């Protein structure tokens, strides 16, 4: 049974956060459709323990949920159950990536980064435009697919948190990232980020690593018809600064690890890691894809490039490096 | 489950159970309460914009006094905590008949819950220890209120104080005589307006007057005033007084027939086999929050046990 321990109390906070909102939304009628309301919605909670439960939670905190009814639809518009988000999420506390802060939880299928204030602004200025979005393509886009945004208090420490469903597979892991934009300009990673197990490659070191994705010209099409739908819809939101995160599993480097120590190696289900592209039967090396858009809170409101400019110099670096 | 009532306080204590037995399930069952678990509690505030405003209201609070202890007790008197929040959730408690004293049940009348004042909250910390104690010692076996919860509610500017009882009564065998017995040496007797009610509570001098008699036999008898006994020293000590005797007959010839679950009707006591009447008895100690500060305990204790003797 849990009990929602952590060194970190935010994460403390979080995980009985995330319970408490599941379990009250078991108590609130689904209704037939969203509305208005819904849209500038929230749910405030203030917890004032004394001598009870010292042990295991922070005795005096305070949890608010972003417009509780978009959310949980938002979770089932992709095929995500309330009780499943709640066990990935409290079963066992979420682990640090190692500011904007990254969290990923415990079974590697959600993601949980600290934003501002601003980014939550942002958040609801999109809210009824995206979640219109995510019903006319029937959930299957490129685009983050916000799952809850919730607001901690503990110890006098704010956060503003989004969880976010993971790019990269629960399962299959992952030996190479970049972070994809393009257009401008010496975007490289530096000797410091290169050290790291996993380095966040960035555009030239795609281009000078001699990086390939072997995916076949169905997928390809599939894919730059997605992203150009998506990409256009982020123009039209006047958002920018966004990127496109790109993972390889190496199959053969992930059965050499595991030799040290029903699904077969490069096989994954797209139920689950909904981003997957396998390679196609020509490739030199048998590998797994990861790829969808990362980072799309940036407005243009708050020499440089205007929306339009933006994802026609994104789409152009993409539809060339393939 | 919405937890939906025309009264919104009602809404807040369903919602409160559900969140305070919710909370305990992620709470480990200590081996020992501490002197500490008798003064802790657990305060909640909810502040809802635009979401359920169908079902609750937006802005209330919900409290409740010494989770650690309550919980403990409810074991201790053989009540499952999921039971208990299923009791108290699953339907509303509807009101007996009913700002004065409310009194509700709770819809499969196994509970009771009565809106006291912050005296006697103070009056229940105050007697926590040597009551949960006491119940530790007779293995929970005495006529003493069964106390399961005590929490605080704060709707509309409207602030309000509960506490959890087990019903006295059976929560399925009905009640045709109901007496709040005293023995005080005063005229305690039932109103017009009372004895006008469907079931009217009655009192020392219309036991004596209508010649009621309890039938209970003569080890029923010997264990009964056993436990009283013990009981009623142990209200004296706290020097807690004005407490009753509350009595529920149940004929079974006006209706298995007289049978019922020792387990769920505990203060329940099938008649002698040569009564002259088939009736089912529930006795037990009530209303007890009243200290002597605000006749003495030892002198009105006695005044008690002898009446009850009396009236066997």
């Amino acid at each position: 049974n849990l009990y929602f321990q952590s060194m970190d109390p935010l994460l403390s906070v979080l995980m009985w956060g995330v319970n408490h909102s599941i379990n009250e939304l078991s108590h609130v009628q689904i209704p037939v459709m969203l509305m208005p309301d819904d849209f500038k919605a929230y749910s405030k909670i203030k917890v004032d323990n004394h001598l009870f439960n010292k042990e295991n939670m922070p005795s005096h905190f305070k949890f608010k949920e972003y417009c509780p009814m978009v959310f949980r639809n938002l979770r089932e518009r992709f095929g995500i159950d309330d009780q499943d988000f709640q066990n990935s999420l409290t079963r066992s506390a979420p682990l640090p990536n190692d500011g904007a802060r990254f969290h990923t939880s415990y079974d590697k299928r959600y993601i949980i980064k600290t934003i501002t204030s601003e980014d939550v602004a942002e958040m609801h200025n999109i809210l009824k435009k995206y979640h219109q979005y995510i019903v006319e393509c029937h959930g299957i886009t490129l685009l983050p697919q916000f799952l809850g945004m919730y607001r901690l208090n503990v110890d006098g420490v704010e956060i503003y948190v989004i969880v976010t469903r993971n790019v990269f597979s629960h399962r299959l892991s992952v030996y190479r990232k970049y972070d994809l934009k393009g257009s401008t300009v010496a975007r490289e990673a530096s000797d410091k980020e290169k050290a790291k197990e996993l380095p966040t490659l960035k555009d030239n070191d795609f281009i000078n690593e001699g990086q390939k994705i072997y995916i076949d010209d169905n997928n390809k099409k599939v894919f730059l018809e997605k992203l150009k739908k998506d990409v256009e819809f982020l123009a039209q939101l006047k958002l920018m600064d966004y990127s496109l995160l790109v993972g390889i599993h190496d199959v053969e480097r992930a059965e050499q690890e595991e030799v040290e120590c029903p699904l077969a190696p490069g096989e994954f289900d797209p139920n689950i890691d909904v981003y997957g592209i396998k390679c196609h039967e020509n490739s030199p090396r048998k590998e797994v894809y990861f790829m969808a858009i990362i980072d799309i809170l940036t407005h243009y409101d708050a020499s440089t490039v205007n929306p339009e400019q933006y994802s026609k110099r994104f789409l152009d670096f993409i539809g060339h490096i393939l």
